[PDB]
């Protein structure tokens, strides 16, 4: 007929006796997708387990259902009927004598329990989980002493009908399995109970037993059932490593049978980077995708969940505006300080946000941008150059290289920056945090020495150490209090999102405490003013601030803008496309022709205002779009989590972004923050951003005898032997690099980086096997 | 006849072709008690995991079982004659054409490869897992292309044979499996191979085939060993809660398994502290069966693993010494110092281990008796009494106290200590560390406060934070780096047990480099002398010393007397239990009677010398006992480690105790350690030694949401409510004892410790159940 299948939800339901020795049902446990057992001792719900069977139970169920008498598609619609239906039927089928008929029906019209049968607060709480359009089934197993021998019974109703005051939810039954039998035999009836509802609550099995007819369709789904299953032999499990190959078998053992059902099966039967040609056409294919969903943009941020991330995504934009900054101005000769890159932050996030194609990317200053800032600074103060004067060159040659880089379809590139190099340019953003850290202490402690009885203040250098590892600590130990296993588990999610300002306000607290103690501290300015308001103005001369500009640098200023191009292409890119994967739930679009542009024109023209470049970060923006997913709630019981939806939006960005603009009206606060706290924090962001990595991993994997490595996929398919050399030669890169970036030529590892795309492909294929490249040089996983 | 069983070790020869093309048999998995494979890729063995099965494969083994030849109890000793037999039984059977003879006998005589086939290096370190007395088996199954249906061969050789270049290992072989079938047909042979395999690897199944004599005692073994299998049914394995059950379940099923199994059998079928009632029974008893074995104590060390104890166990029980003895100096206005501390120790534990009946207990100053000698000076000096006279006539009261209670056999009482009253204990010792760190802490920095511009100092309050801190970090990750996963395994174990030398030394060096800055140090006198040589001399005049001693003292001292004995009796009798247990193999016999006598009495005749008394440590003994724990070799891989034996002798802790005497004769050395480098490790070990005690656990357990409590026997088996009712009264019995020990009763703790016994003996007893507490206050597990 049409017999159209539906989700199944299963219940065991036991005969036992009161307290006053009234006998009644009581649920035992319950299937979705997973068994649940209850406790008997304490009457509460055991965590969800993989329902693993016995072969006697089956043995025993399979001749049980062979000798039983099933009904099909009854008529019936009440429970009295149903038990009067099969009551007439276990007497037609010589299984039960008609002088108990009057007995054993009693048995199948009593009161049935539950462990919570106040109802309604867990009754919801376990229908979100249900699908929608599950039907139930209700399996009645129990022992009678007047009866003699097992009987059994099988009905499948014509139509779901709702029978309350039976099951835990109000969903509609349509199986109904009874058995009644002796209490003197050898048999285990929760043991039968448990097999026929495992049975029940299968795929297939449940599949064909909607379409079933007869018994012997009952024998062969049962057959194939059993013919994928494993055996378990009977020895004790001493060890933890015994189990953990369960996995891979089944997954070998199902695939091999879903294959044989496909050949059974056969035998009975937009890319984002994709190059057109017509100039300009990634920009308006971006532009044709996203802006036609302007007002969806504004119109769905009127929730709390898009109003708890700029809470924090604030303090997260700004830790690092007030550190990095502060670092310029100690190696520009205050040239560049905290205002200009506060001001130039919130400039270019509010045009971006308002303007660009994938809202969900904050922009700032990165780890590898300061470290060019000062090579070219070094530069221009060899030759007698201006400092300031040439970047606005720089900038003005970066605007003409990204208007002919987007002009012909030239963002496909991409694809060829490979995993090898993104784990090295992750090492160099988690290494420009750490030596920073740990050359401020070293200046500090020489410019205070500690002997006994400005400079040479007696307890400044040791309050310093303190309250650095105090905030690192504090840090470090609330970010590992967030995926904890304590409190309510929400609020435990809100604590472990805000540990950046906790640790900053407890420790800059205990510092306003001390007093007659000197701690060096913030140098914010007041009002909207440049940091340096004696040697410098707000628009920058292009032809020569004190001296005239010679001309031979205006066209030779070539070079540096192709390598601050690469870096910004780099930095870009790769966050665009970690952003914009599959695993995240990101509808609508992303743009990788109009974020890139829109990024290096607004940096080319802010540069001529004496302010810096900016690139998208790749940690600030996962964080920000972690804050704005949310997750689904009908998921089966302990089964892996699953996003629902992403909420895309430009106002949370633009909030930000204004906030931290705004910010600079504050000096007066911002000015009591010493500044051990922000290193504090910055040796917390090197330290904790080099988790993830797989150079990383394979790094530690040196000092670990070879008996103790993992079981991931680039560890058991290729040689120790071959895997040590593939982390020696990505090290002696590495250590080439930083070698390269410590000397006088210090402008020159952006080509070093690029130097290290091809040498992946010419000389890690002509050594390495084609088959081991896409074990340890893979993209995904 | 006779079939006498032994173990087996099962392996797995394919046959598959060479680079060369020619055909060979190649090792795929072996079988001790647990599978293990070899990868195809990288020619390596991979980690031991459960034999999984798969039902179809077991179906297939069963036919082809139940249609081949079997040779029973073979007359041949040679590979040719062994094939020659089974080849001519194969053509009597009807499964091989005569034709065909000539070939598949060349496939039986082909090389054999293994993995390793530099040999030795590997050949031993395998044989030493088998064990000695174990009988080889060898699978062979393959596929061939001049045959057109399969054909199966089981032979049972009638004595064991050595073939050689067959196996992996020198082992002779009992059983040959022979399958070989067409290359067309739809079975797996691999999968044949392991099944069958898995079947002879059992425990069971090679003993019936060791008494089978045809098919259907075959047949009736593969069906008992299907009797007690678990089922897993095709479902994905998507959490990791999924297969956290299968061990109890399967523990169940081969209960009920054996339970039948013994049933069936039945149809066909000097305790320690027992008191006789002879005075002094029990010194005699303990006496005569520790005694005759002095020889074998004095000669059982000589071997470099009872030499590498004496290196740090001395560091272990010197870093206390030093500690305690200076607390005491600062609280007993320098009376009792670490010079006299030192001495004690050394004494007491050199005629201990002299004379003692368990020569593997370390004895030294405790937590919880500096408490009470600080609560004895304070009642002193408010009635103006003289201190260290009281104490002489306190150890003349208890050399007499503990005369009466062995005397009547009486050291029986320990079993009424229950773990209630231990791990109260447990946290009042482990609370007197924290506390005294933390509050020399804040006298640090009371003394040398920080202003700007001994007492005053500028650069000293801060200096002692970072030393204490850095050395409890140092010392607390090389613990965790002891039980890491990383260097060649035995130099971490010996890298983790120098935790503590290493971390004085680093911070000491640290502080040594350091000039012009005034941190606190050790006062260890010159030479051999009391701490204060100019009030106290070396003999204690039991009169008075400044002013005749009051009479009415001499006999009111009864209750000081009482009090300190429970604290040495509770300290000796719990450490004496925990260490002659079952699971610590410690041979030869303990005294539970010879170890209270001597203690107690050393220390009363030791207290005249105006020296402290002592009592044996419950965490340097255990940790005594496993620096000398001797580990077994022949244990197959997977398997838990097993204890092979324990050196037991009297001779490390004698060198210990002599060492720690000699300490004093480099007190020039010993005076350059600052002293807050010494409470870091005071810290590390209160912190350190909370680990274990099921109350931490149970108030862990206050704040974890119910969702995610352990699965221990102690929170599935009670309600939530009435195991934190349990936890809650717990903690007003402790928080009674802590305020009662602050105020000016203070010497009276033990009369509270020992009022904890009758409280659960009557009032715990009438509110939980019967089944609670056997749940909660269990003494095992
Ligand atoms: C500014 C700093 C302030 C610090 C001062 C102190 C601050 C407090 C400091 C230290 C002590 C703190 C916390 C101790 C904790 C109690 C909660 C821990 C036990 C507990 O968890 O109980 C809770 C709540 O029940 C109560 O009513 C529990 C009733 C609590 C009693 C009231 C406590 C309120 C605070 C007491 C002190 C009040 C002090 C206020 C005075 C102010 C002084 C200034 C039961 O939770 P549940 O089982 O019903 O819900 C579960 C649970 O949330 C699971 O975690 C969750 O799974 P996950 O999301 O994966 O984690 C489940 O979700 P699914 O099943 O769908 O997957 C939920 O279904
Ligand atoms: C700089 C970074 C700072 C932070 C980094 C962290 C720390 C500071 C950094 C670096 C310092 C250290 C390097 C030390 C490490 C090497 C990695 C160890 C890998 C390794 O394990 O390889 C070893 C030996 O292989 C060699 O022959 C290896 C032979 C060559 C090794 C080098 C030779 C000289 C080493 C010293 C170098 C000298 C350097 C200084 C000297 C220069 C002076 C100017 C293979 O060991 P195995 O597989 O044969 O034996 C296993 C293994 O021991 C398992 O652990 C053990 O199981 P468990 O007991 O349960 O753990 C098995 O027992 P069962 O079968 O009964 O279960 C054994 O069967
Ligand atoms: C920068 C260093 C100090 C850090 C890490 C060094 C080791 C992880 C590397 C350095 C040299 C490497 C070896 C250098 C070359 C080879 C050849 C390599 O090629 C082969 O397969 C040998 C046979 C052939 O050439 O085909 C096998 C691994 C091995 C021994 C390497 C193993 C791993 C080693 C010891
Ligand atoms: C300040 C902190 C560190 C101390 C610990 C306090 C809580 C862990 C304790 C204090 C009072 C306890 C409650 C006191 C009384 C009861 C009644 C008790 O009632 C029953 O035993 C049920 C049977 C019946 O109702 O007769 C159940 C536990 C409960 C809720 C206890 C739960 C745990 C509480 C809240
Ligand atoms: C300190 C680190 C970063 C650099 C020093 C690396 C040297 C000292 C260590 C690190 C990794 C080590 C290797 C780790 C694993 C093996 C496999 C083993 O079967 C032979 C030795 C061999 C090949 C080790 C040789 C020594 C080795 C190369
Ligand atoms: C500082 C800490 C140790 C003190 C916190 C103690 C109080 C607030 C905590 C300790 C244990 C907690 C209990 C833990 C578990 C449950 C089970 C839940 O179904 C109802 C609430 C209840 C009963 C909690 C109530 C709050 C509780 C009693």
């Amino acid at each position: 007929l049409d017999r159209r299948p539906h989700e199944v939800f299963v219940e065991l339901n036991e005969l036992m006796l009161d307290r006053s020795q009234e006998p009644h049902w009581r649920e035992t446990a319950r299937w979705i997708k997973f068994e649940e057992d209850v406790e008997e001792e304490t009457e509460r719900w055991g965590k969800p387990h993989v329902a693993s069977l016995s072969f006697r139970s089956l043995l025993e169920l399979r001749r049980t259902i062979a000798h039983g008498a099933a009904l099909l598609d009854l008529e019936q619609t009440t429970l009295p009927g149903i038990a009067h239906l099969v009551v007439e039927t276990m007497i037609v089928s010589d299984q039960i004598r008609p002088e108990d008929r009057a007995s054993v029906l009693r048995t199948l019209l009593l009161k049935h329990s539950h462990p919570n049968d106040g109802h309604r607060g867990k009754s919801l709480k376990l229908l979100e989980k249900i699908p929608e359009d599950a039907e139930a089934t209700v399996v009645l197993v129990g022992c009678v002493p007047f009866l003699e021998q097992p009987a059994a019974a099988f009905v499948r109703l014509n139509e779901a009908v709702l029978l309350e005051s039976v099951l835990e939810v109000p969903v509609p039954v349509r199986f109904l399995f009874v058995m009644l039998g002796p209490s003197h035999t050898s048999t285990d009836y929760h043991e039968l109970g448990r097999s026929i509802a495992t049975l029940m609550s299968d795929k297939l099995f449940h599949e064909a037993a909607y379409q079933a007819d007869d018994r012997q369709d009952l024998l062969s789904a049962i057959s194939e059932f059993l013919d994928g299953s494993i055996v378990i032999p009977p020895s004790e499990v001493e060890g933890r490593d015994l189990l953990r190959s369960v996995a891979a078998f089944q997954r070998e053992l199902l695939r091999k049978r879903r294959e044989r059902e496909q050949t059974k099966v056969e035998m009975t039967t937009d890319d984002p980077l994709r190059r057109t040609g017509r100039p300009f056409g990634g920009l308006i294919r971006d532009v044709r995708r996203r802006y036609p969903h302007y007002l969806s943009d504004f119109r769905d941020a009127l929730d709390p969940q898009c109003l708890a991330a700029v809470i924090f995504i604030y303090f997260a934009a700004l830790s690092p505006a007030i550190t990095f900054g502060g670092l310029l101005g100690e190696k520009t000769q205050d040239l560049i300080g905290v205002s200009e890159l506060i001001m130039s932050t919130a400039l270019q996030g509010v045009v971006f946000c308002l303007l660009g194609a994938q809202p969900l990317l904050v922009i700032g200053f990165s780890g590898p941008l300061l470290v060019f800032e000062e090579a070219f600074f070094s530069f221009c103060s060899s030759n007698h150059l201006e400092y300031l004067v040439g970047r606005v060159w720089i900038g003005f040659w970066l605007v003409f290289l990204a208007l002919l880089m987007v002009a012909l379809e030239g963002s496909f590139l991409v694809r060829f920056v490979s995993r090898f190099t993104q784990e090295i340019f992750a090492f160099l953003i988690s290494l420009i945090f750490i030596y920073e850290t740990f050359y401020k202490l070293v200046k500090i402690f020489q410019e205070h020495p500690l002997h006994g009885c400005p400079r040479g203040q007696p307890n400044t250098a040791l309050l310093s150490l303190v309250l650095m590892a105090g905030t690192f600590f504090i840090a470090f130990f609330l970010r590992k209090f967030k995926n904890s296993r304590f409190f309510p588990g929400r609020i435990r999610r809100v604590i472990g999102d805000f540990g950046v300002p906790i640790a900053i306000l407890i420790m800059v607290l205990v510092d306003y405490s001390i007093e007659d103690t000197y701690t060096q501290k913030l140098s914010v300015p007041s009002g909207f003013s440049v940091t340096a308001p004696e040697k410098r103005g707000w628009v920058i001369n292009p032809l020569g601030e004190k001296s005239p500009f010679p001309v031979w640098m205006m066209v030779a200023s070539l070079l540096p803008a192709i390598l601050v191009f690469i870096l910004i292409f780099m930095e870009t890119q790769i966050t665009t496309l970690i952003i914009s994967k599959k695993e995240r739930m990101l509808q609508k679009g992303s743009g990788f022709h109009l974020d890139l542009l829109l990024i290096v024109a607004m940096g080319g023209i802010c540069a001529l205002f004496g302010l810096p470049w900016l690139a998208a970060a790749t940690v600030r923006s996962v964080t920000h779009a972690n804050a704005l997913t949310v997750m689904s709630k009908a998921v089966a019981p302990g089964d892996k989590p699953k996003i629902q939806e992403v909420k895309e939006q430009r106002v949370t960005g633009l909030l930000v972004a204004l906030l931290v603009g705004l910010s600079i009206v504050i000096g007066d606060l911002l000015r009591q923050i010493p500044l051990a706290v922000l290193f504090g924090i910055f040796l917390y962001m090197g330290v904790t951003s080099l988790n993830g990595i797989q150079f990383y991993e394979r790094l530690h994997l040196l000092l670990m005898p070879p008996k103790h490595h993992p079981d991931v996929t680039y560890v058991k398919k290729v040689r120790t032997l071959r895997m040590h050399l593939f982390t020696a030669l990505q090290l002696l890169c590495l250590a080439l690099l930083w070698a390269v970036m410590s000397t006088a030529a210090s402008l020159a590892f952006p080509f070093i980086l690029i130097l290290t795309v091809p040498l992946r492909m010419v000389v890690l294929t002509r050594i390495f096997t084609d088959r081991e490249m896409k074990c340890l040089d893979a993209n995904e996983a």
